[PDB]
């Protein structure tokens, strides 16, 4: 202490995070491997400060680490507990076989702890993804990626206006509406939910409008009596389509009632209705939730 980036001897890429490459490093003077990201500017909202600062403050199990910042030259570095795996690579390891339905209820049930816990101290995660979901050796998994409701740094990623990011957006953000709430950590992390059971991205969206269009074919195009004040948000167009909703049974084949029941309840159109993170870990899908460790190659 302090600890400088001379300290640290770079041993490979780990990953692309959203706002900073991440790095495998050692300190030379601990030997410990660490996982550092950096941020490259100027100004920095007030409100962005404190939205950080709210981060920061956070220590909890299903968060990733964050041990030290580092600051040099207009660049900072976050310096992180190492971890290397995340659900998505995990996934895609596991395609030919799907991840044990114990591991996706282990997962399941961890996030939504991670969740409760932002959620409850006003923190937000906006931008879950298979990607960001961190896990390690013994069975964690854990919250990394967080997005950002006012800018100050820069975005390293592409996905944005892509295909990615907004596969999990939740519909009250793409129909436009300026106060939303920690419902919509809720609906991505259903949709993950779906994925992990289902093996492939349930909303696989290439524009804001067409991701709109898939949720609606699936979950059927949203009217005043399922979502009331759907037909005057901001970017809502009687213009839709209206598709009838589909058969969980099709959706997530896999899945029984007390699947499904926890699903519906995730990805209900109404952020008003749509269940809390604290809400779901009392559901009776979590009765027999264990914390199976993951078989990786490591
Ligand atoms: O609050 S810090 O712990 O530094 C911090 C930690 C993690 C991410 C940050 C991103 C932007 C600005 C920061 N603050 C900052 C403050 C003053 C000068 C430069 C950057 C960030
Ligand atoms: O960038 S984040 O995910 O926010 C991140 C945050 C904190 C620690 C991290 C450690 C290793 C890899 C990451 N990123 C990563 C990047 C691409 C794929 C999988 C993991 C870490
Ligand atoms: O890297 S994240 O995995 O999100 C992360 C994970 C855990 C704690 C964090 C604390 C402050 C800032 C982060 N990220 C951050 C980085 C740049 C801009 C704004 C926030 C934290």
């Amino acid at each position: 202490s302090p600890e400088f980036m001379e300290n640290f001897q770079k041993v490979e890429k780990i990953g692309e995070g959203t706002y900073g490459v991440v790095y495998k490093a050692r300190n030379k003077l601990t030997g410990e491997v660490v996982a550092l990201k950096k941020i490259r500017t100027e100004g920095v909202p007030s409100t962005a400060i404190r939205e950080i600062s709210l981060l920061k403050e956070l220590n909890h199990p299903n968060i990733v680490k964050l041990l030290d910042v580092i600051h040099t030259e207009n660049k900072l570095y976050l310096v992180f507990e190492f971890l290397h795996q995340d659900l998505k690579k995990f996934m895609d390891a596991s395609a030919l076989t799907g991840i044990p339905l114990p591991l996706i209820k282990s997962y399941l049930f961890q996030l939504l702890q991670g969740l409760a816990f932002c959620h409850s101290h006003r923190v937000l995660h906006r931008d879950l993804k298979p990607q960001n979901l961190l896990i390690n050796t013994e069975g964690a998994i854990k919250l990394a990626d967080f997005g950002l409701a006012r800018a100050f740094g820069v975005p390293v990623r592409t996905y944005t206006h892509e295909v990615v990011t907004l596969w999990y957006r939740a519909p009250e953000i793409l129909l436009g509406c300026k106060y939303y709430s920690t419902a919509v950590d809720i609906w991505s992390l259903g949709c993950i939910f779906a994925e992990m059971v289902t093996r492939r991205a349930l909303f696989p969206g290439d524009s804001e409008i067409d991701q709109l269009f898939r949720i609606f074919r699936t979950l059927g195009t949203p009217d005043e009596v399922v979502w009331p004040g759907v037909t005057s948000m901001p970017d809502y167009k009687p213009s839709f389509p209206k598709w009838a909703r589909q058969d969980f049974s099709k959706v997530v084949p896999p899945l029984d009632e007390d699947g499904r029941s926890l699903l519906s309840q995730m990805l209900h159109y109404d952020p008003n209705k749509r269940i809390s993170a604290k809400a779901a870990l009392a559901h009776p899908f979590f009765q027999d939730v264990t914390k199976p460790v993951p078989h990786l190659r490591l």
